[PDB]
């Protein structure tokens, strides 16, 4: 009869507008303990480089016109501050009023909470923000006035990625901080090179694989384990964040992993009639079937959507997610769906791995700008356990087609069936999703041996010799070019492992194919040269 | 072995060079009547605009290069002209030479050839061509000349709106002539309606539901069954194209619909050793199980490397195709998989369709335009029979997600649980594709019922009234409350009247649907709403 909603924003106000469309007379309260309700806060970073003109913008429905369609009854300025399960009621404070306001259902949506990182000085700093929602854009506009000159980005996940961008393109000299060894984490390392270098091309310094350990100088001093210093006027916390469970937890509703609300396939927590979505419940990671926390704007929508259904008695589950993201650097674009290769070792999977390096449509046809796609299958059945893009153009379709071809339970064989919009302005007949197939395919049959990037510098200590194919146009390295080596195939050693390379691993992997039925053992180096010389660029 | 191919574009060379790779030792001749291999033909109408610059560009290999790469026997201007599945020899015409080759297998990618429409005057006339190799395109530049200012386009297919905008932007007059009542055949009568408008809006005339009864006057003049006359310096004939089987007929291997060769799982026709692939063989709609021609460079592309990949031994499947096809007509994409609505129909199959309209990304970051999609599925299961997309961006990313969902078997259920790439500038929380699978469940499950644009004036005509709930800032008989005040002045209705809501969008006429049908009205939903009708039915 009455259903309360703590939490304004993707899954509270997507669980409230759907339960109006379902239940024309039911009591619908929403509590959001900040000044608006249905704000775009995924648009906050693109209002600081003025990408989003106007703030109003970033209010998608008014207050007034969430009354007039749906007759919520929606409550800035409210937090809750407690619940009782049993006799059904939750403490309000709003202003200096204490209130109380009995529920028959309650649907927790409060998402995520940054991260407190444990940094000295933190309580004298003057200059230190994170950036979640409107009170946080207010104070950091008033921070950023003309003598604002630096600033440091602690964390360099997408959002933090999305933070230096937006705060390079206003005229500031950015630093960006990470504590894992390189940004993106989310990515892998040979990947997430290409987005180093981007911001290196536009003037983001990047330190990696060294944290802030305290905050001098009020702020203006920040720092690194190793004793190094940064000079900083504005610093952005953006260090990742964990599920906002504080009121949960005291209210007896139990938690899981990473602090997140557990909830069962109906959406529900182990108190009666309460139950909870987005940012702030324990997921299924789909690919593995265990516990994950997926902190995405795309599943909490659904979330929020499907718990109405429930609740207005419709048969709904909760069926899980795998994850799918991506961020826009300067002239970049990467995305990444299911489970990284670090990721999916770390979850005792068998994992092999391919690199594609293609174009986002036919090369004759002006425009043409080069994609970089890496694929994460089990070496046997061909199960897509994720996958990754890096590129100019055309990496969000291939990243949605991926997912899509997960979701489906698509294997490796399966994904040179695929027929896509071909035409020659937007994609080939082969398309790079269709490439990563064919190559991946080769992996699992046997028809090709691959090296991977991390793996080289072994492989040569121990005998291998580097062949390298390319045109004339390493050190101890063979070099044939691929127009020859039919011909001077006898030149090489049948007793010696070779691992051939090119620019790309097209070239090379035609010429593993003639020294493997030539009787030299031969490997194609994968990613090939345009890989090695970006993420290993010393050796 | 000696495997020889008949064909040396997508098909035949996609074969070549895998089965190479399979096989070091084999000999591999591929015949190819034409001056090239592995040529873009794909290109040719934007090289007639001059978006693709120099003709070498459209030469993806060299002929030296194929041989130093692959080893291949790459031999043009070679024209097979009998088979003897028996002795298995092929007899081959190679300009004043008449030629014996023996193969042990043989690969048959002779693609497709054009439709020639029973026109009065085709052999007299001097300004028709076709567009489909590097001779074809040579004729057509001698007719684009700085005094041609005129040019016609007969049949609004895919491959005919390439025509028409290329001719365009090379600065002449066209004119686009369909025999069917409306641009893009494939596509429905609702959603060809955007394609249409934006021809119209660049200077391209189009007359549908005629077709062209003479060529008078070496080709000069065309003359319409209506009686009215065009006049043309360059027509292009686009009006589909058949399998080019000549050579398998007379070999005696089978032919099926539209003449297409016919083969079995592993691409092997009727006759021992002899496989076929590309445009000139019947594959499986996999949608519906049945024979078709699915006429694309995908297909023949994968069809190619795997029936090399059976030559070489391993275990690969014929699959079959569902079709996935775009276009890009000036400033907008249009672009479809699998079934469209008449086409399922047509089939056999039973049908329920759902519209929406939304942008490519977020509409609070700049630049977001809007996006057309419909959805063809079943009312019960849920099974995707086909969608069809229109817009200026973000088309050809939504089609293809889609078109990988009826390969997964993805029902209108697993729609609204697929996660995209979402951010401000790539996309919405909730993509339209996402939309699309949460409007078909309403239907699916009872919440919600719609009407289309097709059916609008039968149902008022039998009693129904439209209700339109547009903010006030125009339809006849019409009821107009606006959603905002709907919930207030819910009681100016009549309990016992059928209303039809309708919008600019479906979605403020699906909220007030909700809200009426809650107060004991029954109430359905304008599919498209007014949108979409006054685009179809001005
Ligand atoms: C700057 C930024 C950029 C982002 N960009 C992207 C992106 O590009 N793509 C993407 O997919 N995701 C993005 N996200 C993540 C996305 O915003 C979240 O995944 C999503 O909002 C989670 O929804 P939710 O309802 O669980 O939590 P939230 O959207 O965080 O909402 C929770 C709400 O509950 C309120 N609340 C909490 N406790 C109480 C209480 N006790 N009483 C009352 N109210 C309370 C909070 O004030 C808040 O309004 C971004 C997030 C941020 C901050
Ligand atoms: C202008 C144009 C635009 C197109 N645009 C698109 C598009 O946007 N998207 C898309 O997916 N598809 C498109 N296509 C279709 C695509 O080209 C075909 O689907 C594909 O090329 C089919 O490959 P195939 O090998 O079966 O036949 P083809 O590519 O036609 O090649 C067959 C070859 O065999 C040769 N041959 C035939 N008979 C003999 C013989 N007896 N002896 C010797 N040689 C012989 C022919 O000369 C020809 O070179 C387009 C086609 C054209 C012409
Ligand atoms: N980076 C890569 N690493 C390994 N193999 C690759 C890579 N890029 C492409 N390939 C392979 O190289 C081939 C590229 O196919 P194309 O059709 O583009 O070129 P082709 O005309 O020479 O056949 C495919 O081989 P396959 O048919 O034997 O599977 C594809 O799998
Ligand atoms: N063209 C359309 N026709 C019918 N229904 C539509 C259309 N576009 C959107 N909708 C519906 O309208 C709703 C759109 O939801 P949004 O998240 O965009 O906005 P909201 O905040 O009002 O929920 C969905 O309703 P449902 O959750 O009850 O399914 C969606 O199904």
């Amino acid at each position: 009869g009455k259903i309360v909603i703590i939490g304004g924003v993707a899954g509270g106000m997507s669980a409230a507008t759907r339960l109006r469309r379902l239940m024309e007379d039911a009591e619908i309260v929403v509590m959001e303990k900040g000044p608006f309700v249905s704000f775009a806060n995924c648009g906050l970073p693109y209002y600081v480089s003025g990408e989003i003109a106007e703030r109003e913008q970033l209010l998608v429905q008014t207050p007034e016109a969430l009354k007039a369609r749906f007759n919520l009854d929606v409550r800035p300025h409210h937090e809750v501050v407690a619940i009782d399960p049993i006799e059904k009621v939750i403490t309000v404070k709003h202003e200096t009023e204490i209130l109380t306001e009995h529920y028959d259902k309650l649907i927790l949506s409060p998402g995520a909470k940054p991260f407190v990182p444990p940094i000295t000085g933190l309580a004298e700093a003057k200059n230190v923000f994170s950036l979640r929602n409107v009170p946080d854009l207010d104070q950091i506009m008033t921070a950023l006035t003309p003598e604002t000159k630096r600033a440091v980005v602690i964390g360099a996940g997408f959002i933090g990625l999305e933070m230096a961008e937006n705060l390079q393109k206003r005229g500031l000299e950015v630093t960006l901080v990470e504590k894992a060894p390189h940004v993106l984490p989310p990515l892998d390392e040979e990947m997430a090179a290409f987005v180093k270098a981007e911001l290196s091309k536009n003037n983001v310094q990047v330190i990696t694989g060294q944290s802030a350990v305290a905050f001098e100088e009020e702020g203006q001093v920040i720092r690194l384990e190793d004793g190094q210093t940064l000079a900083s006027d504005l610093t952005i916390l953006s260090v990742g964040v964990q599920p906002e469970n504080t009121l949960a937890v005291e209210a007896g509703v139990a938690t899981g992993l990473r602090g997140g609300i557990v909830v069962d396939e109906h959406y529900q927590t182990n108190q009666p009639d309460i139950y909870a979505v987005g940012d702030a419940i324990v997921v299924k990671q789909q690919i593995t079937q265990e516990d994950a926390l997926i902190s995405l704007a795309s599943p909490a929508n659904r979330q929020g959507r499907q718990v109405a259904d429930v609740i207005a008695g419709l048969e709904r589950k909760n069926q899980g997610s795998i994850g799918t993201a991506i961020v826009r650097v300067f002239d970049l674009t990467a995305a990444s769906t299911g489970l990284s290769e670090r990721a999916a070792k770390a979850a005792g999977l068998t994992t092999a791995v391919v690199h594609i390096s293609g174009k986002d449509h036919a090369g004759y046809y002006p425009g043409a700008t080069d994609l970089q796609l890496k694929l994460v299958f089990h070496p046997t059945t061909g199960e897509i356990y994720g996958a990754q893009g890096i590129g100019a153009k055309g990496v969000d379709k291939r990243i949605d087609i991926l997912a899509t071809a997960i979701k489906g339970q698509l294997t490796i064989f399966d994904l040179p069936e695929l027929e896509f919009t071909y035409a020659p302005p937007f994609g080939s007949a082969k398309d790079p999703v269709n490439m990563l197939g064919y190559a991946a395919m080769n992996l699992v049959e046997g028809l090709s041996e691959n090296v991977q990037w991390y793996e080289l510098s072994n492989e040569l200590a121990k005998g291998a010799v580097l062949l390298d194919v390319r045109n004339p146009a390493f050190k101890n390295a063979v070099s044939i070019p691929l127009n020859e080596l039919r011909e001077r195939l006898e030149e090489l050693d049948k007793s010696t492992e070779y691992i051939v390379s090119c620019h790309s691993g097209l070239r090379s992997y035609i010429a593993e194919r003639m020294l493997k039925q030539a009787g030299i053992s031969a490997k194609n180096l994968d990613g090939a040269f345009a890989l090695y010389r970006m993420v290993k660029p010393e050796e």
